[PDB]
């Protein structure tokens, strides 16, 4: 139709050695990684929050709860593709999603395809809907410094 | 119609001994509260701003430099000012990044302020929290940040 | 028609002696300058990354190496419209940009209009479709320091 909304997400996690690097859905070969519940995959929760968002849904807080024991160590891709079944239940197709991963190493553009493909995939979208940038923080700041990698998601839904 | 057209709004405030701690239009028990010129609700004027950049109408520092008015009634001025330039709002969303306090039970009386101060029904209005794991300022306390996105249509 | 898509963009850089402030285009009298491999226009750059990120065609340092020697000193505005010219011919006409510049310093209001009309004009856009904010950090982090200059975009297209 052309009842157009949009959704904005946002999601940053410390950068410090003892766990994996995953960003996107993709394990990362790294020396420090990511602090979170779960796998703490800053894109992916960025791009959550930005469906539940353009749906008037809440955020990724109120839908799973660490406490809860529905999405007790579910990772970020089986949470993203239930935040896509609630999306569609409330009316919503996903139009478009667009992000940016801030981070002063390593190198993730060899593994923007493989991000944009485990979206895709979740979101059950066309990869040219999908879109991952990635890039530095030019050393400044706590993202700078490597001590957190940040994420920013767009999301345009229509209501079907 | 057709023409819709995007806005993205962000804002800071520090947070400061001795004053109220009012978010989305909702007074949060807390220690301290937001700095500002205005009475520095952070998350309004973030959504101010997505309005403004939406209608192409500028900023809120070139709109508000209503001394002594409160942040609500200078967004009901922003809804008045892309009314008049020829848009309707079609939906609003935003994120408040704070490291304390708790905002959940707080969340859906912004969201009810918010879609009064614009006269939209509440399915359009959307506000999200977290904190900064307790990284930089906001981590530490120092500040709140709002992001803002909205979209509108001239019709 | 009716095939929308939103992108976001993000950029900062460092604010340094002996380099010229380019921001939206516009060289702005100041003792320091952004630093990078480009002109480091951190406005134009953000755009641009929200233009990729809107037709799904990655981020600009995919499209314009920051480490080529061809792209030295590289003006932003042309790097601007060579974006615009791949989004055009993946099938896109671009709706409206909106856009925040945070900076602790210089005051940079006798400027935004300026910038407005350089983007306007490397669109192909009427000025009512462009839209640059200007604010500062409320003198918090690296932003309220001084350090360096942020900038934020937004930027909806339609396949046509
Ligand atoms: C030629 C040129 O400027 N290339 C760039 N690649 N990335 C950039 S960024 N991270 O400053 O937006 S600029
Ligand atoms: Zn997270
Ligand atoms: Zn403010
Ligand atoms: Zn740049």
């Amino acid at each position: 139709s052309m009842d157009f909304r949009i959704g904005q997400g946002y999601d940053v996690h410390q950068l410090v050695p003892g766990r994996p690097l995953i960003i996107g859905g993709v394990t990362i070969p790294y020396e420090r990684g990511l602090l979170g519940h779960s796998d703490a995959d800053v894109l992916l929760h960025a791009i959550t929050d930005a469906l539940f968002g353009a749906a008037a849904l809440g955020d990724i807080g109120r839908h799973f709860s660490d406490t809860d024991p529905r999405f007790k160590g579910a990772d970020s891709r089986a949470l993203l593709r239930e935040c896509a079944s609630r999306v569609a239940q409330a009316g919503f197709a996903i139009r478009n999603v667009d992000s940016t991963i801030i981070a002063q190493a390593p190198k993730l553009a060899p593994h923007i395809d493989a991000m944009r493909a485990n979206i895709a995939a979740d979101l059950d979208l066309p990869l040219d809907r999908v879109n991952v940038k990635a890039k530095t923080n030019e050393k400044l700041g706590y993202l700078g410094r490597g001590e957190g990698i940040e994420a920013q998601a767009a999301a345009l839904v229509v209501r079907e």
